[PDB]
C-alpha cells in the first residue's frame, strides 16, 4: 500500500493514465471539476477506454476538489491554459511533500503552476501518446507513445517511477527535461502554425520548403542561444522527419481550430517568441508567423492566446 494517484483533468491523457494506473492495482482518485460532473460520472459507472475498438469500463473512484484526503501525488492533465487555474483549485489540499506531474504541452504553465505552489514539487512531462475523447468519460487509446519525466530543480528520480512501469505507462527519466520540452516546442512551431494558416495536413508542408527552412532557421538560433546546440543542430532534419511520418494527419492545432476550440498558442509559438525577445534575439519570421496565426484565430472568434 502506498500513495494515492490523484488525477486532475479527466480528459484524454488524464483518463488514459487513470485507467492504466487504477487497473494495475494502484490507488487512484479522479478529481472532477464539480459535484455535477461527479454525479454524472457515477451515473456512467467509470471511465470507458477504447483500445482497438474494444471498450472497457474502469470504475475508478472520483471526487470533487473540496472533499477528500490530502494530496501527496497529483497528475495534472488539463490544457496548458488551464493548468494554473486547475492546480489552484486543489492548493488547499496539497501536503507540502506533494509532487505534481505536469502533463502539459509547451512551456509557460509549468513555471506558472510551480510559482503558485512553491511548497510542492512540480515535475515536467513530455508525452507522445495519442488519445482523444469520444464523449464524456470515454477516451480512445489512439496511439502508443512515450512520456519523458524530469525536475529541473531536483534531478534525482523518484522511487515511484517503477509504479508507472507496473502500470504499462512507458516513461524515461531525463536529467535535462527542459531540453526535451524545448525540442517538442520547436518542432511544434515549425509545423503547427503553418498547418492552420494553410489548412493542410502535415504532408502539405512539403509544398512550402523554403518557409519551413527559415522558421527552423530562426528556431535554430533560439535553441542554440537557449543552451541546446544539439536540438538546434538536428532541428531541421527532425522537422522534415516528423512531416513525412505524420503526412496524413492534421496537426493538433489544426484540429483545435477545426472544432472551434482554444489553442495552446500562448505556450508554444507565443512562448517561443516571448523567450526570443527575452533573450534579445530578433526572430522576425516567427514574429510574423505569430501575427498571422493570431489574426487567423481572432477571425474565427477564437482566443489568440
Ligand atoms: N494525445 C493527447 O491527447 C496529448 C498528447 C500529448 C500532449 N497532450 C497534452 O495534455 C494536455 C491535455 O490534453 P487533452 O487532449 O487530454 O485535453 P482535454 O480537453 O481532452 O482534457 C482536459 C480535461 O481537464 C479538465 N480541466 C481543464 N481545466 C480544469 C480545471 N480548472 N479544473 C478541473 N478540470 C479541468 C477538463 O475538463 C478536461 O476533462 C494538453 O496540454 C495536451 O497538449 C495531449
Ligand atoms: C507538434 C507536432 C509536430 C507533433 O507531431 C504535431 O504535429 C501535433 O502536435 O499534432
Amino acid at each position: 500500500s502506498h500513495m494515492t494517484w490523484h488525477i486532475l483533468g479527466a480528459g484524454s491523457l488524464g483518463s488514459l493514465w487513470a485507467a492504466r494506473l487504477g487497473r494495475a492495482g494502484l490507488p487512484v482518485r479522479l478529481i472532477l471539476r464539480d459535484r455535477q460532473r461527479l454525479r454524472r460520472y457515477q451515473q456512467a459507472g467509470g471511465l470507458s477506454l477504447v483500445e482497438d475498438g474494444q471498450a472497457s469500463l474502469y470504475p475508478i473512484a472520483a471526487e470533487t476538489p473540496d472533499g477528500g484526503q490530502p494530496i501527496q501525488r497529483l497528475l495534472l492533465a488539463c490544457k496548458a491554459y488551464d493548468a494554473e487555474e486547475a492546480a489552484s483549485s486543489v492548493a488547499h489540499r496539497l501536503a507540502g511533500n506533494a509532487e505534481l506531474l505536469l502533463l502539459q504541452n509547451g512551456l509557460g504553465s509549468q513555471q506558472a503552476v510551480a510559482a503558485r505552489l512553491p511548497r510542492s514539487r512540480c515535475l515536467f512531462a513530455s508525452s507522445t501518446e495519442g488519445a482523444f475523447r469520444d464523449g464524456d468519460f470515454r477516451v480512445v487509446f489512439a496511439g502508443r507513445g512515450h512520456t519523458w519525466l524530469g525536475d529541473p530543480r531536483d534531478t534525482n528520480a523518484p522511487a515511484w517511477l517503477t509504479q508507472l512501469s507496473q502500470a504499462g505507462i512507458p516513461h524515461s527519466w531525463s536529467d535535462d527535461i527542459l531540453e526535451r520540452l524545448w525540442r517538442k516546442l520547436a518542432l511544434n512551431c515549425a509545423i503547427n502554425p503553418l498547418t492552420v494558416l494553410h489548412d493542410c495536413r502535415n504532408g502539405g508542408l512539403r509544398q512550402h520548403p523554403e518557409e519551413i527552412a527559415a522558421l527552423c532557421d530562426e528556431l535554430g538560433q533560439l535553441l542554440h542561444a537557449s543552451g541546446y546546440d544539439a536540438a538546434a543542430r538536428s532541428l531541421l532534419e527532425d522537422v522534415r522527419a516528423v512531416i513525412d511520418a505524420t503526412a496524413a494527419n492534421y496537426s493538433s492545432m489544426h484540429q483545435d481550430v477545426t472544432r472551434g476550440r482554444r489553442t495552446e498558442i500562448g505556450y508554444l509559438l507565443g512562448y517561443a517568441c516571448q523567450h526570443g525577445q527575452r533573450l534579445g534575439l530578433p526572430l522576425p519570421r516567427l514574429g510574423t508567423l505569430l501575427a498571422r496565426l493570431q489574426a487567423h484565430l481572432r477571425q474565427r472568434g477564437l482566443p489568440d492566446r
